[PDB]
């Protein structure tokens, strides 16, 4: 989960979000 301040990205944008950008959202998920 990558926060930024106060904006964490939250843990199920994936499906939300393109191929390259669940890349991130995968350690977004286990972090």
């Amino acid at each position: 989960g990558f926060c930024w301040g106060d904006l964490c990205v939250p843990y199920g944008t994936c499906s939300q979000l393109p191929p390259w950008l669940q890349d991130m959202c995968a350690a977004a998920s286990f972090d």
